[PDB]
């Protein structure tokens, strides 16, 4: 059996791919890693084949770990009932059915000009005030935020209430009790927002998961947990395309070839994917239900197991020359969004988004560049999505 290995909190302002996981990919295709909270120690996959495998493996389940201290990144686990993260079958089938019918392909392309609007406007505002902008706080953060309520179904003067309380997603720390906070005020107002609806129609997530819970189908008290991680996900586009945007800004050539594909960056997007690493340490880890053996390993029953999307899509067997961003690949099967039942909901959402993004910063501020030395952008700490706190960015304005 393989030495247990401390993987400490990554601090490196930049997308490098951290060499701490590295060092644990070489080391074999499963290691023993010890995160910086939790208890005790946990197994993990770095091999393409085999987190493909375990993450569609029935005998590997996710409830089991409501029930434990398995070592984690934060040192706050408080798992709600409803989570679609923490669901096995059937109930996960039974939640995700609920509010699935919001984030399909054809309700992602009838809200596309929605938010080609929304984000129209966001830009109006940096072009009107001139140049100087942090486009994390401007655009990255907001776009988001204002897209996913418009898919959840958030009334109006509750936009705010709702971005506000969100923004409970931290630009890294402004509290934590605060974070807390923030939720308890939000959260109660899913329960109540959820509570009327109860018998509404409407393919709005909020009316929709009301209209389920009136039905007894997904009975209240599973309301927060399976909407929360809903309403609060738009983050995740957040970094993830920040990330892009400052490979863009600080890796010129990207920026040139992007520009040069109007109308066919499809693999580009892709490549910047299956490269950025979107999480500072692992997410949720797996219980083996019935001691199993994993490429020449045994893992005994009980024993957690994390799997690495990111080291996967680095797997030299699945992507030759993988820590070259060549862009344009074969069809290229990353893992970006993970694998299984528990693919995220929001994949085809936050494709969209990231589309947008893009094609609109890139035609709409000419001369996009940072507005400072890209070393003087701090990353966020402390926490499971990586990316920029800030992106200063200036443009052509006047003559
Ligand atoms: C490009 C941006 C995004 C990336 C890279 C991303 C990535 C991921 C990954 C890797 C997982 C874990 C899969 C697993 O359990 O193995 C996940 C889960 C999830 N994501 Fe995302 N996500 C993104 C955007 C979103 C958005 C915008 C939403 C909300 C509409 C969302 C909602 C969820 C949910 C609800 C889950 C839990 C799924 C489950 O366990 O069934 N994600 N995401």
């Amino acid at each position: 059996p393989p030495p247990v290995r401390d993987w400490p909190a990554l601090d490196l302002d930049g997308p490098e791919f951290d060499p701490v996981l590295a060092e644990l990919m070489r080391e074999g295709p499963l290691t023993r890693v010890r995160l910086p909270h939790g208890e005790g120690w946990a197994w993990l996959a770095t091999r393409y084949d085999d987190v493909k495998a375990i993450t569609n493996d029935p005998r590997f389940g996710r409830a089991e770990v409501t029930q434990r201290q398995i070592t984690r990144l934060a040192p706050h686990f408080k798992p709600r009932p409803g989570s679609l993260a923490f669901a096995d079958q059937p109930d996960h089938n039974r939640l995700r059915r609920a509010v699935a019918g919001a984030f399909t392909v054809g309700a992602t392309k009838r809200l596309r000009p929605r938010a080609q609007e929304i984000l129209d406007g966001l830009v109006d505002g940096i072009l009107a005030e001139g140049p100087p902008a942090d486009l994390v706080e401007r655009v990255l953060e907001p776009f988001p935020i204002a897209v996913v309520s418009e898919v959840m179904g958030v009334p109006a003067a509750d936009r705010e209430r709702v971005h506000s309380w969100t923004r409970q997603i931290i630009s890294t720390s402004g509290g934590a009790e605060a974070a807390e906070r923030a939720k308890r005020g939000l959260y109660g107002w899913i329960t109540e927002t959820v509570r009327a609806r109860a018998g509404s129609e409407g393919g709005d997530v909020y009316s929709m998961l009301g209209a389920a819970v009136g039905r007894g189908e997904v009975g209240e008290t599973e309301a927060v947990g399976l909407a929360g991680p809903l309403q609060i996900g738009g983050e995740a586009v957040t970094h993830n395309v920040g990330q892009m945007l400052y490979l863009l800004l600080t890796r010129r050539e990207l920026m040139a070839r992007m520009r040069e594909r109007p109308g066919a960056r499809g693999t580009a997007l892709d490549e910047l994917l299956r490269w950025i690493s979107h999480r500072t340490s692992v997410g949720l880890a797996r219980i083996a239900l019935e001691d199993v053996e994993v490429h020449g390993t045994r893992i005994a029953a009980g024993e957690p197991v994390y799997v690495s999307y990111l080291a996967a899509n680095r797997d030299p067997d699945v992507f030759p020359d993988p820590d070259r961003i060549d862009l344009d690949r074969d069809p290229n099967p990353h893992l970006a969004y993970g694998n299984g039942h528990h693919f995220c909901t929001g994949a085809v959402l936050a494709r969209m988004q990231t589309e947008l993004l893009v094609d609109t910063l890139l035609e709409r501020l000419p001369g996009l560049r940072l507005a400072v030395p890209a070393e003087q952008v701090a990353w966020r700490r402390k926490t499971m999505i990586r990316g920029p706190r800030t992106l200063p960015c200036t443009w052509h304005h006047h003559h």
